């Protein structure tokens, strides 16, 4: 027999939620400072009502609130840093996000910037941020506080200790972070989650589904994350087309915010894999493409990959989300078996429009080996959690059936 | 639709899994103190060899080691207490706990104590105690660091915040504990639990079955700790009667030790209800019956009522327990499916001789009206998340049917 080895890692977690629960931002955030910094996009959270609502419990709690939207989709180092400035200048001492894991990401990336600065500045977000066998930057208690208000079931952000920053001169796009990064406080709000459009919804939706899907997959014993990591694609294959398809549909918009919430707790335990890794040099180098959406295009060739050079142990992973995703009844540990993940997946990307060649978001042939060094540059992580091994030219070969 | 409202807590866990993990219990202790007090029972670890071992890897890595080998089962105020004195008299600043649920607890007991306590003391574990409306002494970050290493796959407290101490004054036993002691790091080697005799296995099991199943049937929503209880059910069905037949059989008791782990960390986020708020008056009153063996004699009589006295959605949960436990096929939310997990529960019992009436443990009728006052004072919390109501004479009537 297998002997059985893991070490489980999980920072306190503090979740509220339901519906209108944005009323609790400001007593929680209290808790934690007095001045905030309030990281936001640029219209949506305002539009919507939420903006006001926000500043209003945060004043009303006794936080006084210095807003920041200027979080776009795939947040970039200079904004981070110029958030941190704002948070010197201003004195702040705790940051507050509400909005997706763009908002989220940088919020945590003010924090640690912020925190471990002297009184101008001197240090930038990308000195935290894995680079080739750069030294690290450490990301020490020195961080501040977050609070984390998603708005998007997508990303699980509001309880990883994750930040995926853009560096736009080398196009990276690495993930980093630690306890000390995790969020004091998680709200998530089914007001505001069931405003994203169809679109959005099935962005984030499947963005959900990666993780699970990759978490359960790492190389290694991971059994404390496994039942969340298969709760959740059962949740996503009966409610996320409900949720894309009727916006109001309550019950199937809950169902996909826990399903978000195992993977966020899931992903901290665990870990991304391949898929991740080579997404991320996706929007790295076409910052316009969203992150679900290069995860989806590219899916369907590396989950043939790591089924072609799998195990029994591997397979037997790969059938269970077959399982999960409808698309099997028995469970077995065979290339067969693991193989009708794929058709679960295939099925899962086309209900949801999620299925484009690379070619038809933009990307180009000749970019292919830029975004592999860009892969293993800044996700060797992934590529190591992966069960089976990719050398450079497999990565190239995969982007390519994925064009 | 019905909205989806909860709070989810749960402290940072850091668990090491495997077989001669024990090897770390230094390298992790050293991390929170210099001088450890090393608390466990009388007789096996030391006959085992792993107290040897324990207190060779702490000096090992540095830490002087104060044993205390005094925890008898069901720990007392007084071996508490007394243990705290010698915390405070040798100048420990780190608990480390080797063995079961009895060690554990008592350790997050002396750290309580120690912690709060003045040169010479001046305060026992009582004071933290529930008690009918008696303000209890809040347990703050003064609580010393706990290391646990559990030697039986049955209690999860290596991945819980509570305390179960026994007052001989007035044969209370309530649980008591949060975020502050909950042990910094948790150890589960399967060197030491294999070698849990068949009755020790057979009980212990019991009691992972018995958290997992009242936390999902908790009122109120819980979805975190859901995934994590089922699993564990799915375990204790598959491995448990293995573990018991032959202890020797490692992957069995891997299973069970994950299972035990899932129920610590779903513990903690949920709760228990009815079955554990009786339990535990009978340990109270009759020292020398296991807790398990106390669940195991009053579950199918409390699992009857919760069930009769039920709606769909707590009808619901049972019905999945019953899948869970190879008594249905289907889930259901009718009274006729939940009444199937009383089938599977006896089931359990009897693979298990855990099928006895409280009268073959030495219970007497005499005793229920004091044990009905024992549930109520020292465990109001579980009777209040017991999904239907139960009155004074509920509890009574329910004593007597078991007997
Ligand atoms: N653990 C981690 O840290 C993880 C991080 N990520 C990263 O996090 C980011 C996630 O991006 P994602 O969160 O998916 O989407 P983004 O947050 O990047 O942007 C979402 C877009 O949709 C809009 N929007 C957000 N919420 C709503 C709503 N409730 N109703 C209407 N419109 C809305 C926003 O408007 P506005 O412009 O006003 O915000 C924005 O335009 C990515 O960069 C991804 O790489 C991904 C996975 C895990
Ligand atoms: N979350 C919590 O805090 C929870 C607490 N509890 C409480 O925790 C306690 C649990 O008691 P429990 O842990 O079930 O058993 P105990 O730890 O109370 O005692 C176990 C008995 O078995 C022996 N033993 C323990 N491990 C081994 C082994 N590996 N091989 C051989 N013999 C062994 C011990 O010997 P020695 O005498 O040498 O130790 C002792 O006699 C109970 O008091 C229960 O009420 C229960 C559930 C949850
Ligand atoms: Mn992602
Ligand atoms: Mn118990």
């Amino acid at each position: 027999h297998m002997r059985m080895e893991f070490r489980h890692n999980l920072p306190s977690s503090d979740i509220i939620f339901g519906s209108g629960t944005l009323e609790k931002i400001g007593e929680e955030t209290k808790k934690w400072g007095d001045k905030a910094i309030l990281v936001t996009g640029k219209s949506n959270m305002k539009k919507l009502g939420f903006l006001a609502d926000a500043i209003d419990y945060l004043e009303s709690a006794g936080v006084e609130t210095v807003h920041y939207g200027e979080i776009e989709p795939n947040p970039t180092t200079t904004v981070v840093d110029e958030g941190a400035e704002i948070v010197l200048e201003e004195g702040c001492d705790v940051v507050v996000a509400l909005g997706g894991g763009s908002s989220m990401d940088a919020a945590k990336g003010i924090a640690m910037v912020a925190g471990h600065s002297a009184e101008e500045r001197d240090i930038s977000v990308w000195d935290f941020a894995p680079e080739g066998d750069k030294e690290t930057k450490p990301i020490t208690e020195k961080t501040l506080p977050v609070i984390a208000a998603t708005s998007t079931s997508g990303t699980g952000s509001h309880v990883t200790p994750y930040a995926v920053i853009t560096n736009p001169e080398t196009k990276g796009k690495p993930g980093f972070g630690n306890k000390h990064s995790f969020p004091k406080v998680s709200i998530v709000d089914i007001d505001i989650l069931k405003e994203m459009p169809p679109r959005l919804t099935a962005i984030t939706g499947y963005d959900v589904f990666s993780h699970v899907s990759e978490n359960l997959t790492a190389k290694g014993d991971h059994p404390t994350a496994d039942p969340l990591a298969i709760r959740a694609i059962e949740y996503v294959t009966e409610y996320l087309l409900r949720a894309v398809e009727d916006g109001e549909d309550i019950k199937a918009r809950e169902k996909m915010a826990v399903a978000d919430t195992y993977a966020g707790l899931s992903n901290t335990i665990s870990g991304t894999t391949l898929r991740h890794a080579m997404a991320h040099p996706i929007s790295g180098y076409y910052p316009d493409i969203s992150h679900g959406q290069a995860l989806a295009s590219i899916s369907v060739p590396i989950m043939e990959h790591n089924i072609e050079n799998g195990d029994e142990k591997t397979w037997e992973r790969y059938s269970r989300i077959a399982v999960a995703l409808d698309a099997s009844k028995p469970v077995d540990n065979t290339r067969q078996a693991a193989s009708k993940a794929v058709d679960g997946l295939k099925n899962l990307l086309r209900s949801l429009d999620l299925d484009k060649p690379l070619s038809e978001l933009g990307v180009e042939e000749e970019k292919i080996p830029e975004m592999t060094e860009g892969a293993f540059i800044y996700m060797g992580g992934g590529i190591e959690a992966n069960p089976v091994d990719v050398s450079k030219e497999d990565v190239k070969e995969i982007f390519r059936k994925s064009l």
